[PDB]
């Protein structure tokens, strides 16, 4: 029956409400109870505040009218306003005080997830204050989670006028009894109730959510911790840069502030960063999430040496040059992890800071050919399988859904060891035709990877493994250096390929290295533990990159 | 005969040279003449400094070796280093002191323009200092103007070793007698001279340029003021955002710092900002240069109302939402100019500051239908011609080269009045079939516009003129407001369509409006007077947007 849910902003989605600060301001300054609220509401439907709320005038133009209203109210109550009484002041403070009410937002998210159409209905203003940006951010963060944001000042109508409800119902393509509306002002609820809408008078958040749960039949209060916001590919800004005549790099771009360039592993995609991208943007960073060379919408030339680390690094530097970035923060996972350590060693001037998930920095051994070094560790046997061009490509392309559903598994779900892969003749020889779906990924998400790898297959990606000698000789040039820029190593407890122990000597070469560790986390760190990853990266970014 | 020109960086392309600061530092601190230079050069080919220059170690690792070298030199000269003697200190200061030597760069530009291959050959270091970014910027600005940048620390070789010259000659695909090399250290010139290269010992810049002029046969000294750096379309980062299901916006993106969104006019392109894009990026801004709806690589739906100002503005706001930008600076020219004033009036929270080239802000007249208002000014008669769908499209698409070559003209070059265009039956009825090429644009640049407009023609662009009534009714809602965010109006003396006088009352609605004025400037402001435009915008950005 209920198909839509509408949330007020002041006092419902954002707290403390500003009338809150009119109450407190009167008290703090020992004025008559309600005086400020009388000034605010003066003239009712024709007063200064309605005109503001309807979009007739801007917030800066209203400020001096509210002043005058405050003078008039005070003279008629036979009191004086204090010296330095400042309307702008009180409001700037009130407006920066309000934050998103997290449990209300998550309840709106959940309802949207079970198929509700959701909206924000608010009396608000055209904000031209010097400090307008703070609310612009808050409104951006809230709005991306809802089907509609309806603002009185954009539509020329105000709660409680009945026209804005008819505008609401009509935007919603729904009938009044299909709608629940939460608001903290009972007068606002009155006309919605008249048309037959369910309404909820919002005082404390938890009781409103209890009413909302009872009315929708959906569990909203005490619900488990939700995943971070993910990314829908067709809502993103997609960027393309030609780094040389045969070679373009594609990236997804979100946010503003210091550039943070995310470099995914094998066999992955920009989309492997879906849970980090909105969080890092939201934390004040300009996120650039690559398709690395070989993948997705970046070019995938066939030649093996197009994928040695030297060339891959030179091309990432060209990518910064063409974009006009003197530096970026480089955060890599897996093969992208190895690449960011090499950016730190050969291009420190271009790297604001470097972080890697899972991939340790281990300096090349100049007395042991890397084929040798590899043969001295059973867990890297599968890399020998990867060498012969064509062999791994045929197995991995043969059925894409099976390939990613077999690879993308949480630590208690595995279906392949990387164990005697050569001996066995393949990576999947002893895994199922139709693997079950991991808890980490939906069917849709697997099909995004499938569709990406239909463009170029596994030649480019596999070629990353096919430059052992060439990478070893280049790495050997760097054996005198240390990494002395800000650096973060994050280990994953249950990555059985890139194990935490392999990172144990890194402080010898990176003396001020910082660390995070994630327990109960397999190799696919970003989608295995997105919440913990976000917290470690954002905290390290804020202290070391900013 | 000469086909290539190679410029040193320290003392040639960048000034003051750092050995300069070793001289000054000794004096300032009353140490023995040359002591610092002795420490620097200690051990010659095997000493700490060569290892740095070859890329064996980073700058941070070298600092404490130079210290020790400074201790050893001082004890052997029987003196004491002062208290707080700081190698890091001296170098940070020396490195931030060096700026681009503008006349050398312009000479390199000119030689490149007459077909020389150009390069920078420098002994430099892997810079991992806290402050590394300053040099990263300087190196970025210099490098984009040259075919190659060869750095000792990236190639593992140093001037004056003869191997780096063989590497030079081989990168240049040239023989030693086809090459001139400028350097401020004679030892560096010695081996180039041995292979038969022309060399120039650089002391004062002007004498080196005189030698370089005499040797190349090209005038380099006292040459007229060059145009700002332009953009080559295939070197840019190209960005794409879907703002709604039928509609994507394309943009070119360069730089980092506060977002600056450039909005071109009719019938134009992101490329109309080619001279502003590198300058504004270079000035510390993140430039986003749009193809506006209707143009170039943005979508061009056919319906007229898809181009009313309301919809166009809503979609620019969606563009910010998807890119994750809470605000941008909006700078418009012509129709893009009108649009940015409307962004300031309806979305002040999303606009950091607003500037317009040529387009004044004139509030709608609510007592006069705009068709009327238009008919009351002979200079806007041509807009009536634009109304009837199809008519102007056929004339303007009929021959694209002629269309842009007729439109894109400097003020003393015109071939069309906008005068009795209806009466005459067309915009070009009395202009030539094959117009001469304006001084403002090359043949190539016209052909970029031609190729852009082959994608969608003139329907979308013309539709911007086809919403007079609809724009008037929307604009009327804003008649109570003023524009109170930071705002810049730039008038063009000889724009005979959007004349300076039409802007004269703007202070009534925008009380703190700032102004620029450009004399001897026609309607195509950005390409007519690129140098002056850049200076006015960058100065207004730095004071008001930053
Ligand atoms: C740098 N590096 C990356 C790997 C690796 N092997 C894999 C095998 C399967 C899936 C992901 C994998 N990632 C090893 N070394
Ligand atoms: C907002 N606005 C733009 C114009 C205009 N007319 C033109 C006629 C020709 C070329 C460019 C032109 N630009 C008038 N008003
Ligand atoms: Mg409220
Ligand atoms: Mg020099």
């Amino acid at each position: 029956t209920l198909r839509a849910a509408v949330f007020d902003l002041d006092g419902v989605l954002a707290l403390p409400a500003v009338f809150g600060v009119l109450g407190r301001t009167e008290e703090a300054l020992a004025l008559p109870r309600g005086l400020l609220n009388d000034a605010f509401q003066k003239g009712g439907p024709e007063g200064a505040t309605t005109r503001l709320m309807k979009g007739e005038i801007t917030l800066s133009q209203w400020i001096p009218l509210m002043e005058e209203n405050c003078r008039k109210c005070s003279e008629t109550a036979k009191v004086c306003l204090p010296k330095n009484f400042s309307i702008k002041e009180i409001f700037d403070k009130a407006i920066s005080a309000r934050k998103i009410n997290r449990p209300m937002l998550q309840a709106a998210l959940m309802l949207r997830k079970k198929g509700f159409t959701t909206a924000i209905l608010t009396n608000t203003w055209l904000d031209d204050r010097a400090e307008r940006d703070g609310l612009a951010q808050l409104m951006c963060e809230l709005k991306m989670h809802f089907d509609f944001l309806i603002e009185s000042c954009q539509v020329g109508m105000v709660k409680p006028e009945p026209q804005i409800y008819k505008f609401l119902l009509d935007t919603l393509k729904a009938s009044p009894s299909e709608v629940v509306f939460l608001d903290d002002i009972g007068a606002n609820l009155k006309p919605a109730r008249d048309l037959g809408m369910v309404t909820i008078l919002v005082q404390d958040t938890d009781t409103a959510l209890k009413e909302l749960e009872k009315v929708t039949g959906i569990q909203l209060l005490n619900t488990p911790a939700p995943l971070p916001t993910s990314c829908n590919p067709s809502d993103m800004s997609h960027g393309y840069v030609t780094v040389k005549p045969r070679v373009r790099l594609h990236f997804v771009e979100l946010g503003s502030g210091p550039a943070v360039c995310l470099c995914h592993g094998f066999p992955e995609s920009w989309y492997s960063w879906r849970y980090q991208i909105p969080a890092l943007a939201q934390a004040g960073y300009r996120v650039l999430a690559m398709d690395m060379k070989g993948y997705g919408e970046s070019s995938a030339p066939p030649e093996i040496e197009e994928y040695c680390m030297e060339v891959l690094c030179k091309e990432m530097v060209t990518f910064l040059d063409k974009l006009g970035l003197s530096q970026a923060v480089f955060i890599g996972h897996d093969w992208g992890g190895m690449l960011v350590w090499y950016m730190a060693l050969f291009y420190p001037e271009r790297v604001r800071a470097v972080a890697s998930l899972n991939t340790p920095f281990i300096p090349a051994n100049p007395n042991m050919s890397p084929l040798e070094s590899i043969k001295a560790n059973p867990v890297f046997d599968y890399q020998l399988y990867f060498q012969e061009p064509g062999v791994a490509e045929a197995e991995l392309e043969q059925n894409l859904s099976r390939t990613f559903k077999s690879l993308f598994r949480a630590s208690d779900e595995s279906v392949l060891s990387m164990h005697k892969v050569c001996e066995a003749g393949g990576l999947f020889v002893n895994s199922p035709e139709e693997p079950s779906l991991s808890r980490m990924v939906t069917e849709e998400e697997i099909q995004f990877y499938v569709q990406q790898f239909k463009k170029s297959g596994f030649r480019g990606p596999l070629n990353w493994y096919r430059n052992m000698e060439r990478n070893w000789k280049w790495a050997c040039k760097s054996l005198g250096r240390k990494i002395l820029i800000p650096a973060l190593m994050v280990t994953a407890e249950k990555d059985f390929v890139l194990v935490p122990q392999m990172s144990q000597h890194m402080e010898d070469w990176i003396p001020h290295l910082k660390r995070g560790h994630i327990e109960d986390c397999g190799h696919w760190t970003q989608m295995d533990k997105p919440t913990e990853v976000n917290q470690i990266l954002i905290k390290w970014l804020d202290s070391d990159a900013r």
